[PDB]
C-alpha cells in the first residue's frame, strides 16, 4: 500500500494559512468548551488519534484516508470524546471544502498546539480521503492502564522510539481525562502547551487511587493527574532520563515534540519529490490577528 501525497488541486500555503487562521479564530471564540479549557487539547488529540491507527508493517491506518470520518472510527471506544473535535472542525470544512479530511484533522492538531503556545509544527498537505473500506478496525489505539514495557512495545508499531514516545507524551500536560470518556478523571484545566507534563511527574506527590469507574490513576493533592502510561515514564529508566531532560530544557522539548508529531502526522505518507516543502503557518497573534 503507497499513499501518496497529491496537493489540493491549485492550493499554496496561503490557502492553507487561510485554514489555519479559520481554526485559530474559532479556538479564540469557543472558548467556553469543557469548563473553559477550548477545544485546543481536543484537537490535539484527534489529530493524534487518526494517525495513531497506523501500522508500519502494511501501512494500514494513518492520517492519509481521513477514515475517522466513517462510522467503525467514529465510534472505536478508543475516540470517545473526539466527536467534539470532529463537531468543531465541521463549519470550517464547511468554508474550505477542498480540504481533505486527513489534512484538515492534522491540522486542526498543528493550529492547536501552535494557538497554545507551543512550537510551530511544519506541516505538509496531500493526504487525499480513501474509501469506507479503507477504514482500520477499532483497537489500534493505546490502553492506558498498563506500564513502560507496554508502551516501548506499543510504539514501535508506530517507528517511534524512546525520546519520540516521551517527547510526543508531553502533550498529556494539556486538557483532562474525562471519566464519561475514558474511564480515567482529571488533570485540570490547562490550555498552554507548555514542558510541565514532566515537572509535574518529578515533583508532585503522586498517589495511586482508585478512581469513580475504579480504575487506578495517580493524583496529586494539587490537582493533577497522571495515567498508569504516564507514570510508567518515570519507572524506567530509560524514559525517566528523557522526563528529566524535558523537565529541564523547554526549548528541548519544544524541538523534539515538534519534531516527533509532524513525524506522527505524516507516518505512511509518500511525498514526492517536487512535493512542496512543509508549511510553517503564523499564528494569529504573529499576524496581528
Ligand atoms: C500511551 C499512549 C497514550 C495513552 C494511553 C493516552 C491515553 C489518553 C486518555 C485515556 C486520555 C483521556 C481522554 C478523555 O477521557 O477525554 C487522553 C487525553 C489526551 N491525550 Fe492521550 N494518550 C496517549 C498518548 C497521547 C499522544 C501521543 C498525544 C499527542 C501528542 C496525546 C494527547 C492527548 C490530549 C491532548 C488529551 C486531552 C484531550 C482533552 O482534554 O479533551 N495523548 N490520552
Ligand atoms: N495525565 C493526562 C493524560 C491525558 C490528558 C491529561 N490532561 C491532564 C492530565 N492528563
Amino acid at each position: 500500500l503507497v499513499h501518496v501525497a497529491s496537493v489540493e488541486k491549485g492550493r499554496s500555503y496561503e490557502d492553507f494559512q487561510k485554514v489555519y487562521n479559520a481554526i485559530a479564530l474559532k479556538l479564540r471564540e469557543d472558548d467556553e468548551y469543557d469548563n473553559y479549557i477550548g477545544y485546543g487539547p481536543v484537537l490535539v488529540r484527534l489529530a493524534w488519534h487518526i494517525s495513531g491507527t497506523w501500522d508500519k508493517h502494511d501501512n494500514t491506518g494513518g492520517s492519509y484516508g481521513g477514515t475517522y470520518r466513517f462510522k467503525k472510527e467514529f465510534n472505536d471506544p478508543s475516540n470517545a470524546g473526539l466527536q467534539n473535535g470532529f463537531k468543531f472542525l465541521e463549519p470550517i470544512h464547511k468554508e474550505f471544502p477542498w480540504i481533505s479530511s486527513g489534512d484538515l484533522f492534522s491540522l486542526g492538531g498543528v493550529t492547536a498546539v501552535q494557538e497554545m503556545q507551543g512550537p510551530k509544527i511544519p506541516w505538509r498537505c496531500g493526504r487525499v480521503d480513501t474509501p469506507e473500506d479503507t477504514t482500520p478496525d477499532n483497537g489500534r489505539l493505546p490502553d492506558a492502564d498498563k506500564d513502560a514495557g507496554y508502551v516501548r512495545t506499543f510504539f514501535q508499531r508506530l517507528n517511534m522510539n524512546d525520546r519520540e514516545v516521551v517527547a510526543l507524551m508531553g502533550a498529556h500536560a494539556l486538557g483532562k481525562t474525562h471519566l464519561k470518556n475514558s474511564g480515567y478523571e482529571g488533570g485540570g484545566a490547562n490550555n498552554v502547551f507548555t514542558n510541565e507534563f514532566y515537572l509535574n511527574l518529578l515533583n508532585e506527590d503522586w498517589k495511586l487511587e482508585k478512581n469513580d469507574a475504579n480504575n487506578e490513576q495517580w493524583d496529586s493533592k494539587s490537582g493533577y493527574m497522571m495515567l498508569p502510561t504516564d507514570y510508567s515514564l518515570i519507572q524506567d529508566p530509560k524514559y525517566l532520563s528523557i522526563v528529566k531532560e524535558y523537565a529541564n530544557d523547554q526549548d528541548k522539548f519544544f524541538k523534539d515534540f515538534s519534531k516527533a508529531f509532524e513525524k506522527l502526522l505524516e507516518n505512511g505518507i509518500t511525498f514526492p519529490k517536487d512535493a512542496p516543502s512543509p508549511f510553517i503557518f503564523k499564528t494569529l497573534e504573529e499576524q496581528g490577528l
